[PDB]
């Protein structure tokens, strides 16, 4: 199931229109509040109309409003199912400006919801623009309009939140498809639910950017339910997505060719295990005993070019393992991995105890020391949260989590981990005064400006509970070692949310449930639009433009020339970007020291250590002086 953020609004009063209504179906069999009474297009009668179709209500006066549900049919016939749909508010009926929320809902006949930031308005307008079937038709059982239980403009200055992107799933799992723009993601065998799988498939999902379009698609091929999965891009430009829910199973997906490859067998059936892309391109795991079976998982690493695996026994778990008290199930799951120099991986929690793997021979582990700092020895992190924002300086920051993965209180510890070569300690100091709120289960995207976006969680881990739930974002920022809380937002985002860095610069954020008939659920994705976007005025800025790139591919080392339409600042290349259970190990970012040629043409050297710039795809984002980023250019960096 899943669930309103508001509260139903009286539909004593309302008036409503349709685009075409049948007798007996007519527009308000949607608003009396009877589950077996509903409003359809015309059919037979008037011929078959084809969508868009409209819904258009009335209010009569001015509410908060933060969401509607629409309840399909329930007469076990499917035509007038809603598919890819728009939710437009109004003020005054004919000025609707752009959709409060849009995408595409599950061909079935649950209840479904569109849930979005609170705004002011008298008219609510759902457009349903195509039939989940693809068929002419629009129905709809009950149609409710949510308030919140008031309204407070978003402060200025603080980011925006919105709109709400519709989906067919809970997306527990993501990717940015660099060569596409779009946001791919995944559910289970199942669009709600994991537990029942039989194994063998794993519903995906959509998103473009550039169309507003959601699709979907049911992946077979790869005999894969990446539920709880290691997710890597690899230096082939390849996401290699490892076990869950099928705890020995590899799948490739190529952004190129928008396929899903089969990969070779992982050697260690594993699930929650992190993976971790390395200098050389391959990719490295270690832990993960969610599935599998529950022992001492070792690492091994995949290689693109042989499509192997191949175990690395002597790359031990056991220093990674925290001391949950759950036992090994939980404490070697979601390490904080870093591929780094020289084919090291480093991990930098969540145990106390930071480690240094290495992938040469059958692999060997060094301890990095402790997470720590002068207010003491950070206690085991659990689903804390870990972003390296300047992988030139190996700047590392990591945030929150628990000492257990669930029921366990959060913390606020943020520490800053500054890597130097593979087998020496890094120091670590404490973030600030550190987190705002205490979260666990949240997740973060560096920034183009380097700056972290921290969004989600909640203050005691309870997975599939929306209980403590933090609604204010914080964005670190490092050169002022300061945090700073965003404008909040409505949607809980716990237990198997993500996040993930657009193309635009703007932060995708959605998921969270994956429960079944449990009501926490949630079915979409909301955009965060950094205040770097926004002018003093409250209107998006004008943003700098890359008109001219010398090469889209390059090699570490190599140089890049551009040229911009304004004067550039500064630039930085940010590693695209997967998801899931708090893990993202591909994003990075890399700050770009500019040659200024004159006239609005620049030029810039990528790092030449490739465990600095790891091989994949690449955002390139310039500033301009009012630090207003343009959108990304993609880059292949190679070896
Ligand atoms: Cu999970
Ligand atoms: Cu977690
Ligand atoms: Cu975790």
């Amino acid at each position: 199931a899943s669930a309103p953020i508001g509260s139903a609004i009286s539909r004593n009063n309302w008036a409503v229109t349709c685009d075409s209504a049948q007798s007996g179906n007519e527009c308000n069999k949607a608003i009396d509040g009877n589950k077996d009474t509903f409003w359809h297009t015309f059919y037979g009668a008037n011929g078959d109309p084809k969508p868009p179709h409209t819904y258009t209500i009335d209010m009569k006066t001015t509410q908060n409003v933060n969401g509607l549900s629409m309840l399909p049919r329930q007469d076990g016939n499917q035509n007038g199912w809603i598919g890819r749909h728009e939710v437009y508010l109004s003020s005054d009926g004919t000025n609707w400006g752009s959709p409060v929320a849009s995408g595409s809902w599950f061909a079935d006949s649950t209840t479904k919801y569109s849930n979005f930031e609170t705004r002011p308005a008298r008219y609510v307008r759902l457009v349903a623009i195509t039939e989940a079937n693809g068929q002419p038709w629009t129905s709809i059982a009950e149609i409710n309009v949510f308030q919140a239980s008031s309204y407070t403009a978003p402060q200025p200055g603080l980011g925006r939140w919105g709109p709400t992107i519709d989906l067919p799933i809970v997306p527990a799992a993501a990717a940015i498809e660099p060569t596409s723009g779009r946001v791919l993601m995944w559910s289970s065998y199942r669009n709600d639910a994991f537990g029942g799988s039989p194994g063998g498939i794993t519903l995906t999902s959509s998103w473009d950017p550039s169309t507003g379009i959601v699709s979907d698609r049911t992946v077979t091929v790869t005999k894969h339910d990446m539920f709880c999965p290691g997710i890597s891009m690899d230096g082939n430009g390849q996401i290699v997505v490892t076990g869950g829910n099928d705890a020995k199973k590899t799948s490739l997906y190529d952004s190129s060719s928008d396929s899903w490859i089969p990969g070779p067998d992982m050697q260690v059936a594993r699930g929650y295990q992190s993976s971790a892309t390395m200098s050389d391109g391959r990719v490295f795991t270690i832990g993960g005993s969610w599935s599998g079976g529950v022992f001492e998982k070792n690492g091994e690493v995949y290689s693109p070019s042989s499509k192997t695996w191949t175990s690395l026994p002597n790359a031990k778990v056991n220093p990674m393992l925290t001391a949950d008290k759950q036992g090994l199930y939980r404490s070697d799951n979601h390490a904080w991995l870093f591929g780094w120099k020289k084919g090291s991986v480093f991990q930098a929690g969540p145990s106390t105890a930071m480690n240094w793997y290495y992938t040469s021979g059958s692999g060997d582990v060094k301890s990095a020391g402790k997470r720590q700092s002068n207010r003491g020895v950070a206690p085991d992190a659990m689903c804390g949260n870990a972003v390296m924002y300047d992988a030139v300086k190996g700047k590392i920051l990591t945030f929150g989590g628990s000492p257990d993965y669930q029921d366990s209180d959060a913390t606020t510890n943020a520490h800053i981990i500054t890597l130097g070569e593979p087998g020496t300690s890094p120091n670590t100091v404490f973030a600030s005064n550190g987190l705002y709120f205490a979260r666990t289960f949240h997740t973060s995207v560096v920034l183009p400006d380097g700056s972290t976006f921290i969004t989600g969680g909640q203050r005691r881990g309870i997975p599939f509970e929306d209980s403590t739930p933090v609604f204010t974002p914080e964005i670190y920022v490092p050169e002022q070692d300061t945090f700073y809380k965003q404008n909040p937002n409505s949607i809980v985002r716990v237990y198997h949310s993500i996040s993930l860095l657009l193309p635009d610069g703007r932060v995708f954020n959605g998921g969270g449930g994956l429960c079944g008939d449990c009501t926490t659920n949630h079915f979409d994705a909301q955009i965060f639009t950094p205040n770097y976007l926004y002018n003093s005025n409250g209107n998006l800025a004008t943003r700098p433009k890359i008109t001219r790139t010398s090469t889209q591919s390059v090699k570490v080392g190599g140089r890049i020339t551009i040229s911009t339409d304004s004067s550039i600042s500064k630039a930085s290349l940010i590693r695209y970007g997967t998801a899931t259970h708090t893990v993202n190990t591909d994003q990075r970012r890399i700050p770009l020291t500019l040659t200024n040629n004159g006239g609005n043409s620049y030029s810039f050297q990528v790092p030449s250590d490739s465990g600095v710039a790891l091989p994949g795809y690449w955002m390139l984002f310039v500033m301009n002086s009012a630090g207003v980023p343009s959108v990304a250019s993609t880059i292949r960096v190679t070896q």
